[PDB]
């Protein structure tokens, strides 16, 4: 079965704020590994891949999307025979905004359970005139404290047995749900489609759930003393 | 100015059920700064991993070698370290999801805590050590709670002799499982022994691991 | 105190001659610090490769992309880099020993020459580039023979107004094919302007290329 | 038949010596790529591995050989199953005093050519005692200037059809050598063995060939201003 990890932490900077030289973050392999770690005095602990870093560069410098769109291809080919062949979902949240960064790869598209307010996840303009080989797709939504944010490989946003608008099947389970938390959540919509089809699934299962918050702690609140 | 906080969950399920699976998952946070999820269906390359010089220091926890051994190869690798690295201080918890063991790796870190049910017990381990690495492991159990924190937390508190007695007794006077809600009680306690006065950057970090085990 | 230095040959040939080979081989060189060779029966991973950074800035040398969107996002890499990087200049200089193509990327650094038999032609290529950064390909030819210099040896020669001049006159005066002689004579040639004054640090590098092709 | 790079190099440093802000290094990944970089301003351009690197480390601090063997093998086997299933053969010159490090595992040995007493390169003492997994082999040599190193993969050092003590063989075509050229002992090497059985060979091959000079070129003496 495997362990799961809950983490929380908390941090302040000296004399109140400002910048600190204590650094944190931690990484979880899912089923395989979890690791934290702490430092105090340039360097974060953890990195993605080294194609996701290149991939990551290009989302951020100025770029027009449809550019990018390309750029990313033209990466994503030289991939080693082959690697690239599968879908990468992958989203990006700014702690300081909320502000998130999607890029899809052959993938299922995501989910933002907002309110209930079910947006989603598409970019503004499916560009139309070039080569996307990898069926590369890109995107730019503001979060906001309390957002429910989904994702699933194939096996999953497929799965259910009678078929036809898996869409708006989804944003079906997503409404009807009396719980916020990320795990239950996670393991409600594996639930939900399983008994679809009883026990044994046909493919590879994965979801994952991601809540924004942005409370404030009390002792956020404790002052620190004058100059 | 209030950073945004993430929480998360994940459920995962093989072909059958299920020897491997094609599908992979991880996710990373920069404290403060930068959260990121990925899915990828395939799925061998991890999206996410340990930066240069800890993959080495990684390498040499996973391979059981005496703490001798480790520790001077260790010291050789963090010697060779650019002007700012510095490199500084570091905790660095490494838990298998599989068995629940960890490796725990301290170079000048303060200690760090583990609360079993009611007890709370610290992870130390027993010539010349030029970065002061301690390399530890230990079994880890269902509900266990880890507890790592910067000297701004553990040494934060005023006008105390003993701080792993003092935080032992916070720790055995938490009335709840929550990792957040255990990190930021014990931020507020360490403030408010200082009078909201912050003499130090301070950082705690909670981890607590789940065998649980869901319907389906 | 002079550095030794290595002068290096190898010979390889697949099974039955071959498609591919489970052979491998390598070598590297941090010039007057180390020189590393390595051979394995496998073979799949290469024994040495570019540090991290490098291995972006090779990547999108690789992609063909236009200069414009390669010179944005290199600017972004470099732009994320430590204290102590600085990043410098950089030249780099990597050529596809299967058809001899060549990728050029200069992070405001000197430019470098190429001698095809009696021309001498000079690298270079044609808004915003925050550290100046070129990126040019070329295909390279047999005897070619590559010139890569710090700006200590290029802007080394006292009242000249045409470096480019100077250093292609040089360069067409060789009366010699071996790279470290050249090396040498220019190293020579640049000093002998000012008068044994070493007003920066030289450093100059020559690659010869060769399709020779041996009794077996 | 692809192609060979020769390559030569020169540098001083500011005032007339000491340290310098240009650093240069160059690669080469055997038949497929060369690399040559140039800075001024930490940073190597090129390094080893991952695991090199870290059997790098080992074979430097103090370490007593027969641990470092036991230490060396305990992190090859954490190699993903599986790529140490090859064998790993290891020089590495410090190019300031012309010191060498060998580090074989499951690997044909290596020779040096010195005038022409052609010693070959083992450890003064085989430590038994203990499991020595990937057959790993460490080694230090002083080396002199003007020393031919060579190496080579199994499909060279065996080729040899008139098999039999392929040690005193190599040193034979070692010792009759007219050149002092790596390439051209390279090259020949390789005939002297394929000619052993017409064309077509048995296995994979590759030999090479390392010199070591201390010349002190013309310009290294031209003398620089007093203070
Ligand atoms: O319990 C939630 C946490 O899980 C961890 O594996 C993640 O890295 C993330 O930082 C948190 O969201
Ligand atoms: O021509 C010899 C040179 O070959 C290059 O591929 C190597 O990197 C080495 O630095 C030299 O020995
Ligand atoms: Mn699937
Ligand atoms: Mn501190
Ligand atoms: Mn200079
Ligand atoms: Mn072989």
């Amino acid at each position: 079965m495997s362990y799961r990890v809950s983490t929380g932490a908390a941090h302040a900077a000296k004399g109140g704020g400002l910048v600190s030289g204590d650094s944190y973050s931690m990484m979880e392999l899912g089923a395989r590994k979890y690791a934290a770690a702490i430092s105090d005095g340039a360097r974060a602990h953890f990195e993605s891949n080294e194609t996701i870093k290149l991939l990551e560069k290009i989302l951020e410098s100025g770029i027009d999307e449809k550019i990018a769109i390309k750029t990313i291809n033209s990466i994503l080919s030289l991939r080693t025979t082959d690697e690239i062949y599968s879908t990468l979902d992958l989203s990006i949240i700014d702690l300081q905004d909320a502000s998130c960064k999607f890029l899809k790869v052959g993938s299922t598209p995501s989910f933002i359970k907002r309110g209930d307010q079910v947006m989603k996840v598409q970019a503004s303009n499916l560009p139309i005139g070039i080569i996307n080989e990898f069926d590369v797709e890109v995107v730019s939504e503001q979060l906001k404290a309390g957002d429910l944010l989904i994702m699933m490989s194939d096996g999953i946003f497929e799965g259910p047995k009678h078929v036809e608008n898996h869409d708006l099947w989804m944003k079906r389970k997503m409404k009807g749900l009396k719980t916020n938390d990320p795990q239950e959540i996670a393991d409600l919509l594996m639930e939900e489609v399983i008994r679809t089809r009883s026990g044994q699934i046909e493919d590879d299962m994965t979801v994952v759930v991601v809540r924004i918050d942005h409370n404030t702690p009390k002792w956020a609140s404790i002052p620190v003393p004058a100059i």
